[PDB]
């Protein structure tokens, strides 16, 4: 019934929402699409992004060791950090020359990355960058936590994406971002750079940080916030495949790259997953639409990257009307990782049926409120609900890969719902523990106050406030609540009894 | 007896009367009120009363039923609120416009042209503004004249996010009224609505108490309305940016509102300003105390209608400084005043107000006043005398004058009956006398939300039940009725409301 003694206990980051800040200004990254992103004038007074300006951030960048202490004091022993590929590169590597290979379908299914694409990779990274991840990274093992080091997480090189060109010109001038093919090779010759930088000091990895909502934010959905933030159906579908076929390329060159088990405990010495959320989907009711809508919405957001990366099975009509198998995609994944935050209640809408989306439950409800269910409702108008969790580790195990819990966590700058939060989901995960015994960590979201993307620093996710004038960390009660659980590895009864449903 | 065409009727505003809707579908998140009262911390101090809008009456979607209601009770007129942030909920500052600044820097004019009216359409939520139109045509279809007021306290969180002005002292916002570029987006949102609605509507109103809103801001924690901050310098930039506001919205109203919707209107656009007139009586003759209520009664009351009507501006709020603007003389066609008690106060030497105890606003809720009045259940003195008081300072600036609040919060229902018919024989002998004031309307026809005080004051003519939403009137209404629909007060209604015991 406790949590298994090796049960990974920690938080998650990226080096966009976390790095910057320093007072100095010396530590900014102007080079990434987000950063022109969010300084866009147009979007800023649309209010398509917050006005809040990354540089303006945490310093995590020059503060890590004082987070890395403040994480293990409160009984974490595992860390997922991001590596912003803009820092490595920040002037394009279009021009090693690397050998491919190509399906008849057009997918790549082998970036030739050799030595001396190795070595040529090598007089164009940032040598400083590198070697501060490594320091990060060091630190991380020194105090007795697993390192997670994640490939990307949204961002991209200006010199790959500029999305202010994109979005003005409707992708007709570029850099064009995941919609080009050439990114694929880049990111391959990025990937297999990293795994040769870091292979002796990491061998949990992941390829990218939810993927999906990378294009249907990008491409479908231009209420969130995110780049290039236009409506092109085939433009999503074609960086679905790209994407999802980067991370086959990288996850291959990863293991080539990478033979140093840095832990003998770890399952291999490259064990490469990816960061993915999952979101229950709840019909409405029974009626065929409702169930036709959940259906879809579940297979696109859910279950279409997985049966690219572990099936092989490819649906570029992203609707579950064509399938394309390539043995060479098969099995192009060690470990899943699921972010669970809440549900999605739908209804079904004659069109051919189009999802609708009920209010008063999952990521639509009264900031500050009550869901119609009863469950309270976060800052950022989320549903606090902590079955869901479950719901989505059942979808994440129908695909036979370990499982980790790689973020979950609430937008509460008051601290009032967090812990009950944090008693409630993790009363569900040991149970489940128990139960299916397939997932091996819990990765909460986050241990600090970060850049919340297009929300700015308005949205609180940490588990320690951050003044943003002074960068100084000042931890919450959950944080006691998360020490707690993870030192005792168990949810007393006594934390049930203190923090019920606010 | 009151003239044939005196207006007889109630307020209401947006916030306090509109939510309440079961599933609910009207739910408005976005003003910074909404933020305000859902803040655990302000409900945990006891800044808010802990109660949430969204359970309120529901005006929303039972305004038919209310309007019918006050035809029932002898109403020819009724003022509503357009809550702005339901006509624009996302931001409308990339809809560029031409300003013009005074070396002082106040804004001077707001080029709102058609081209930032097609704009401004293409970002109006059409939902709201045809239901707000629902809600004018129904008032007319009952013989209800329509007061409209533009602004009632709430703003759009994308124009003020009181918890951020609140925990960084104003260091960030978005800031509201402390902010010029909010004046350029109420202008804005002024056109659009005089180009909507001109043609149903041909009174308007601005602002309702807009000293309220900077008082009770910027200077006055204890009462509860956001940011809830003490700091003179925003108080000031408050009152000027708000009053610079009132004046270009006046010039735009009146430029696209050119339809007389009513054929004996005073005017196609009849703009005035709510304010909330207190008479100050000082507590004795003694220069001290003289030279507080002079200075009380100067900044509160006089302060606004020497920037609107004389167009003479006081950076310093105290006398000491004179700026006349030629552009911003006599912006204002009528007055509407706001009564509810007077305030006694003394003069202390630190000479600041020193507000006497057992008097006006400050009296022992449901006791007695030193002066032998009723108090309400807010603690307010009864007071009818101060009517003709608070009209006299009204009539300096020559501007006709129209009541358009008062009302006592009495859930019991055994002052309002004296409160009404004193206040109103009061009334009646000011208009044969004085000849300058055109209507009355009580403040409120059903009981509502009542700010950082919740539903707990009760100031309807009609009670409503929260669980079903029925209204049921009180004796009062038929008070009300009686002295409406007879033009005079029932001298029968003098002796069966005496002024009580206790
Ligand atoms: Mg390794
Ligand atoms: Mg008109």
């Amino acid at each position: 019934m406790p949590f298994p003694e090796k049960f990974f206990w920690g938080a998650s980051s990226s080096g966009f929402q976390f790095e910057m800040g320093d007072p100095e200004g010396k530590s900014i990254d102007p080079n990434t699409d987000w950063f022109k992103w969010v300084h866009d004038e147009t979007n800023i007074r649309r209010g398509v992004v917050s006005g809040d300006l990354p540089e303006h951030g945490i310093n995590y960048w020059d503060l890590f060791r004082s987070d890395h202490e403040l994480a293990a004091s409160i009984g974490m022993n595992a860390y997922r950090i991001g590596i912003e590929w803009s820092r490595i590169f920040p002037k394009p590597t279009l021009d090693v020359r690397v050998g491919i290979e190509l399906d008849p379908e057009g997918y790549i299914t082998r970036v030739e990355v050799d030595d001396k694409a190795i070595e040529e990779l090598d007089l164009l990274a940032n040598k400083e960058a590198v070697s501060r991840y490594r320091e990060i990274i060091l630190d991380l093992r020194d105090r007795g936590l697993k390192v997670f080091v994640c490939l990307n997480h949204f961002t991209l090189p200006l010199w790959i994406h500029d999305p202010i060109a994109c979005r003005d010109t409707k992708l007709k001038r570029g850099p064009k971002g995941w919609v080009d093919k050439t990114t694929i090779l880049e990111f391959a010759k990025y990937s297999a750079y990293m795994a040769w930088s870091l292979g002796n000091i990491v061998d949990y990895w992941v390829t990218f940080n939810e993927p999906m909502v990378v294009t249907e934010a990008g491409y479908f959905q231009p209420e969130v916030g995110f780049p290039p933030g236009l409506r092109n159906i085939s433009a999503f579908k074609t960086a679905c495949l790209n994407i999802a076929n980067a991370h086959v390329v990288a996850y291959d060159l990863i293991k080539k790259y990478d033979k140093v088990r840095a832990d003998d405990d770890s399952p291999s010495a490259a064990y490469v997953g990816i960061v993915h959320n999952i979101v229950p989907i709840k019909p409405y009711s029974e009626r065929k639409l409702d169930l036709k809508a959940a259906d879809l919405m579940n297979y696109i957001h859910n279950k279409w990257i997985l049966e690219f990366i572990v099936r092989g099975k490819i649906d570029r009509s992203l609707v579950g009307r064509e399938k394309y198998l390539i043995d060479k995609f098969k099995d192009k994944l060690d470990w899943l990782g699921v972010n669970y935050y809440t549900r999605i209640v739908l209804k079904g809408k004659w069109v051919p049926v189009i999802p609708d989306i009920v209010k008063g439950y999952g990521f639509n409800c009264t900031p500050g409120g009550r869901s119609l269910d009863g469950m309270p409702v976060s800052d950022f108008g989320w549903e606090v609900y902590p079955q869901g969790l479950s719901d989505a580790l059942d979808i994440a195990s129908e695909y036979g890969k370990p499982l980790i819990v790689t973020e979950n966590g609430i937008a509460d700058s008051e601290d009032n719902i967090r812990p009950y939060f944090l008693v409630s989901h993790l009363k569900v995960l040991e149970e489940y523990v128990e139960k299916k015994k397939n997932v091996y960590g819990y990765l909460h979201w986050a241990l600090t106050d970060n850049y919340e993307w297009a929300q700015g620093f308005k949205m609180r996710f940490g588990l320690t406030d951050v003044d943003l004038e002074t960068k100084e960390r000042k931890p919450r009660e959950s944080s006691e609540v998360f020490k707690i659980i993870a030192s005792e590895k168990t949810v007393p009864e006594e934390l049930v009894e203190k923090y019920p449903k606010p």
